[PDB]
């Protein structure tokens, strides 16, 4: 009976000064707003109608029109910028939260779901959201024993929100909301289902994006070996945002990036960097990059592990993003590695993939190849066979590709691929 309606309906509606009218119009107005096709959000702002959704929210004595109200504004904050701010400024956010306390888990569950959406929005009114004091009875709403004993649907929706107050950057989040959340995200990270996993991964994920003493913070919370396990599930929802957190751990310091080696990171590797999938290889390659900047013996671990002919294997084919991300493995191996290590390369075949990429229209990877190539020139240079290098090169048609250099439009460029010849090739 509330299928259809048309907005200025549901205006008459919901201004009659008869609170089961307003509840039926309201009704309406959710299932307006939950179509699939099309859902009318800006008539029905342009109608005024979210202050009075709003107000309804603080109906305590009818908890049905609680629910209609904070699911058409719901509908409403996971729109748009601008519709999720118009939810906002009718003061959405300390009513959903006073919601949070409800004695009714569908509306309970409901404002949780509210404050996802106007959280994820951005910063702003993620850190809005935060100083309304949304995180104290988010986090009570998980203070059980057992996690197992939350309603799976209830338990997504509380981590899913939990990752969007975690997101975004510029700035990021508050430091002290960050250490409140950590420790219940930290229990998430360890419960079995797909969802929960993939979106405190997320989050994880979102936390370690900055500079160390993020990294730091998370880590010290003992995440890591998790992460490394949840690396290599088999549901890619997982995998991907695992993936990316360990790929924003090993950009910290040597001993942030030990953790994840001393994890056992490396021995799912030669998986990663054969994915099917596209992005997964894109950013297991990132992550070894920042892995082969490491400290030497961390470059020993990724030898040890049998990674280099894989790093050979995707720089010889694969997604053009993906190579110039084995090119900078290759370029930051060669800059730390002992001259064991980069002899070590060599044998394995480096150069004349490294060669063939010496075609590619772009800049920055020829840049990090001729670099690279000069590392490899200066471990030859300490063994006194730079010659034997250099026919390597040429015979593999690589001259060919760092004269065609000289004559190369950016000159950062041009210049270091004629440092190479003069000093090199007769
Ligand atoms: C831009 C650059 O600053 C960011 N990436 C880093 O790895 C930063 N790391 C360092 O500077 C280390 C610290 C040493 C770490 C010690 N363990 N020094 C040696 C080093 C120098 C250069 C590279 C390099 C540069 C360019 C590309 N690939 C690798 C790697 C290591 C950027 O790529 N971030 C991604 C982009 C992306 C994420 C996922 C997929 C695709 C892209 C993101 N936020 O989404």
């Amino acid at each position: 009976g509330t299928v259809n309606w048309s907005v200025e309906d549901i205006v008459k509606g919901i201004n009659s000064n008869n609170l089961e009218s307003q509840l039926q119009a309201t009704q309406a107005a959710r299932k307006l707003l939950s179509r699939e096709k099309q859902p009318p959000i800006d008539n029905i702002i342009r109608a005024g109608l979210i202050p009075k959704f709003v107000s309804f929210l603080g109906k305590t004595d009818c908890s049905p029109i609680q629910f209609e109200s904070a699911w058409a504004l719901t509908n409403i904050a996971s729109g748009t910028s601008e519709q999720t701010k118009a939810v906002v400024d009718g003061g959405a956010i300390p009513a959903f939260i006073s919601l949070l306390a409800s004695p009714h888990a569908h509306i309970s569950e409901q404002a949780v779901w509210a404050l996802g959406n106007i959280a994820g929005d951005g910063s702003a009114f993620r850190d809005l959201v935060i100083k309304h004091g949304a995180i104290d009875p988010l986090l009570a709403l998980l203070a059980v024993p057992d996690l197992s004993t939350l309603a799976c649907g209830y338990l997504r929706n509380l981590t899913w929100t939990l990752s969007n107050l975690c997101r975004n950057k510029n700035p990021a989040p508050p430091l002290d909301a960050v250490e409140q959340i950590l420790p219940t995200l930290v229990r998430l990270l360890h419960h079995n289902d797909p969802e929960v996993l993939a979106d405190s991964c997320w989050a994880i994920s979102y936390l370690t994006d900055g500079p160390n003493e993020r990294i730091e913070m998370v880590v010290k919370k003992g995440v890591v070996p998790q992460l490394v396990k949840l690396l290599g599930a088999t549901e890619l929802p997982i995998v991907t945002p695992a993936l990316r957190a360990i790929g924003n751990i090993v950009t910290g310091t040597d001993e942030q990036t030990q953790k994840v080696i001393d994890a056992g990171a490396l021995a799912v590797f030669p998986s990663l960097l054969t994915n099917p999938k596209t992005n997964i290889q894109k950013e297991a390659t990132w992550t070894m990059s920042n892995i082969t900047a490491g400290r030497q013996d961390q470059i020993q671990q990724v030898v040890n592990h049998g990674l280099v002919p894989f790093l050979v294997g995707v720089l010889s084919k694969a997604d053009f993003k993906t190579q110039k991300e084995a090119a900078w493995a290759i370029t930051n191996y060669t800059s730390g590695g002992t001259v064991e290590q980069i002899v070590y390369l060599v044998h394995c075949g480096i150069i004349e993939p490294l060669m063939n990429l010496l075609s590619a229209k772009d800049t920055k990877i020829i840049q990090v190849i001729l670099d690279a190539i000069s590392n490899i020139f200066q471990a030859a240079e300490k063994l006194g066979e730079t010659e034997k290098l250099s026919i390597m090169i040429e015979e593999c048609g690589g001259l060919d590709k760092i004269e065609a250099l000289q004559r190369h439009e950016n000159e950062s460029v041009y210049k270091a691929s004629l440092n190479l010849i003069e000093k090199y090739f007769s």
